[PDB]
């Protein structure tokens, strides 16, 4: 069944001492989350760039690691049910707590940790490339071969574009009718991995170290070792859940090319630019499309996605 | 009187030919957005670091300028009424879509325009060390001593921290009353030089390039020399506004040190640290706090306010 | 369906300089001709070299990228009817002037467009190596596993033998003949990924910047925003058709050495040596063979062609 | 059917004249090995890294080949029944001797060979990346397409992870028992390449240069050339079976980061990570996991292993 999804973003100094401490500390989150029953997988990326529009971001490119200063996160964690991740964090946080707040050297902004419901998803389990003949051998003997996936390829050997989008209130409906049929026609286009949307319902609190006044306090002043008052999370999450509403179009690729070419269709391919053009009229904001780079992940989530 | 405000804001990479291009292209922005007799004046700033917040944002500094990869801009115009934006937009786009259109070899995110109301204001004329006698004089002539205001230095000579704050809903008035109360005891901090509360009413489509689909393939499309259809912007500005309601907490100071410390107060003096501590509790993100310099500006807008 | 096949050529500087503007300009033209609902895709092409048949063309190699001087493009837009990239070109031309114009600085020869029909087509969808294992499986769900096509990799992972040939007048239909024979023959070498033979039908004055005296000066005077009248050109497509009739043989391999060995394959194998050998009967002019690579290309062509 | 396994450990400097050895010495004493009849194959690794589980073993990498000044070995042979080992020794034992003498020079530790049972195996055969389409068909015309394998690549094109256990006395069955559901639900993840463990039987003295005092002087005093007596070995096989009883968790993977993520599934999965829980409880010692290379290899051992 559809997960919900909870998306962990920060902006962090790009220079070796953080991505040793993804290394480390890393982990040790991904483990504890893992005590919950509720948790059902994660994907954790880094943007790698930003899609430039042909020159409308003409600063930027699809690969800008070797000259960006910081470093964004996008660390994504699936859940039974939303209120199982808030559980979570609560049952957990002296160690959630102790173990996020040792990034804090390599801080430049965030945590903010928005929460999704999936309302479509077209996503396949990974496999490796060793992995396929095994996959098509079963099935074959199953008698399912319109069944064969797509071969994506976890830790680090595929990439996604995750389009940023916000939608004039009022035009939810709309925008959410013209998407799916946009990404049921994308995928046609080479190299095309799978396609996911994410509607925002609310932001997690705790996730994103925002306490009321007392909790504030205790982040700023603390050594690293004692817990804020977790209680001092003053809103609910879905009181935060913004208008206009939010939307990520989660697109997965083969490579940058195949990205860059594949998500260009809905420009260049007339049938299809028509109905991405029913997209466009319903927006506040965006398309604006980050370049990410799925490098650890529970890929077992495809696993509960595809029960 | 209070004037609105819109900021654009806006990513760009950190190298000469960016600041070549404002030297170039800003001016002439700044002239044609003068064509309209509504327009009170401007301050833009270049945004040079981070409050790290002790260790908070421990990758941040007040001062990243020699090492980041991109600049961020914000931009404020100031306006009689905010239509007076909206109007002066459309009735000067050639020119200024041109315009900006040039800064597109840039541009790695935005240009995104929020409008605001100021809901708060204690921001003095700016002048100059050289014009201070003079004010002296003046006010002691008209028997006015008490208008006689700190030294608020224009041109990249004083620093403003821009403090970020969304606010959970229904709790707006409590935030409001909470900031006002702070910042009439934050003037007592030395190298005060000012402050003001906006309070975002909305989204300006046109001053973002947000478009429909059809104006946005124009934009996509541009030689840069063809203007994006004007009429195809879909939403008015209050369409845009934000929930949970977006504010920005203006201060301004001599120099980083007094930013530091000053803002600071509302930790470290305990009577202040209570009433902030109102304002804490209401917030859904923030406070997060850009250090930005005002280097162009156009420092009538202070005269307009203060008549 | 068969599609038509305008083919712009022209040559370029082979500094940095002309790569950053085809990243730049060459997506916004194929943004702007894509508004044409008689557009179906696009193959554009960098000739990395020439084959240099044993040492008959003994200056040559099949790539001379890192030594030559020059970079010449062979820009393929597909077509339902060749009449509608004359009107694509008239209707959008404001933008698409004003994009290629702005290649100018780079130019040194062209740009050419020849147009042409396809009497020979034996072409297959491109796929990337993760997208065979569900191609597998939909041909045998369909029952049709004759239908699975070699693996025809997208953007830059394949070459292209691009053989003109020009033919004694009389001698056509000897050509035509004889070149499909050859094709149906050659099909079986390793690495071969596809086939078709151009005939040309005409060339697009338009689309070359090719007017009369008065969209000549004002091609010559152009500040770069200003289009020359599209109305001035005095050919019709037709009328430029040349005699000897010209024909491109376009031959798609896995990499440069199944091209060399592939298309050798006329040479030395006695079987396709003797139905080759009535091809060369029939030349004025050729083989001369391009060795392109396929960089930029909207794959949906061949969904047309294979409809 | 199942073989037993002899493992030769030895750890030898880090150096050129190692690998030389190896290249020379390690062929000659296959051969020899194979001179038995009941000899069904080997996998010879080198231990390239040490898996660090976070940072519990913080000093560790998955390949510390740069920095480390040692090298260690596991030799794996493989036989019918494990007394076969031992009369292949004695049977050959002025061969053996001396040629294993030879790497006494870059000796560090060892050798030291205990002698395993297969207590479980889910092993495929191994395929090169050429040899896959001729399997496919082969099981396709047996009307088996279930047991087509995983492409499992020989000659030091895949990783191993080589995980100790020593287990409390009297939770042997316990042990057996969740390890063999744990891998069982392993084989999920993806880059999954087989997995089997090895319960230890005993040690092979003569393989470890092990004797009484007689042969020990003779070891000490040796010009290279003149052997030990191989009758002065002081115990059998059995008798030097440890208690705490130890067990080898051999899992083969595609790449490191397979293995990594893959054998994290035991932690990062909640279903799997309950069943591992109850091997856990049932150590003394362990999981340590070394980071294995298995480079020179004969392949027919699974061969055997899967009649
Ligand atoms: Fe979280
Ligand atoms: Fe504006
Ligand atoms: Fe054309
Ligand atoms: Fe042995």
């Amino acid at each position: 069944p559809k997960p919900y999804v909870a998306i962990n973003m920060a902006e962090l100094k790009n220079e070796p001492k953080t991505f040793e401490m993804f290394a480390s500390v890393g982990p040790k989150v991904c483990m504890v989350t893992a005590r919950h029953p509720g948790f059902v997988g994660f994907q954790n990326h880094i943007q790698i760039g930003i899609l430039p529009f042909g020159n409308r971001y003409g600063g930027a490119k699809m690969d800008m690691t070797k000259e960006s200063s910081t470093v964004r996160v996008l660390q994504y964690t699936f859940w039974k049910d939303w209120k199982d991740h808030e559980e979570m964090h609560r049952q957990n946080w002296s160690y959630l707590f102790r173990l996020c707040y040792s990034c804090a050297s390599q801080m430049i902004w965030g945590p903010w940790e928005p929460i999704y419901e999936i309302i479509y998803a077209n996503m396949p389990i990974n496999t490796e490339m060793t992995d396929f003949t095994a996959v098509v051998g079963k099935k074959f003997a199953e008698g399912k071969p319109l069944d064969i996936p797509v071969i994506s390829q976890p830790y680090g050997k595929r990439v996604v574009a995750f389009a940023e989008h916000s939608v004039i209130p009022g035009k939810e409906k709309q925008f959410e009718d013209a998407i799916v049929r946009t990404l049921e026609m994308l995928k046609k286009a080479p190299g095309f991995l799978g396609a996911m949307v994410l509607k925002e319902i609310g932001v997690s609190g705790i996730g994103s170290m925002q306490f009321g006044a007392k909790g504030f306090h205790q982040v700023l002043e603390n050594p690293g070792s004692l817990e804020p008052d977790p209680n001092n999370v003053m809103y609910s999450v879905p009181e935060a859940k913004n208008t206009p509403q939010q939307y990520i179009v989660h697109v997965e690729w083969a490579n940058t090319d195949a990205l860059m070419f594949g998500m260009g269709r809905v420009l260049l391919y007339p049938e299809l630019r028509q109905v991405h053009d029913e997209v466009l009229d319903t927006l506040v904001y965006g398309p604006y499309i980050r370049i990410l780079n799925p490098m650890m992940e529970g890929t077992f989530w495809r696993e509960y996605l595809n029960e």
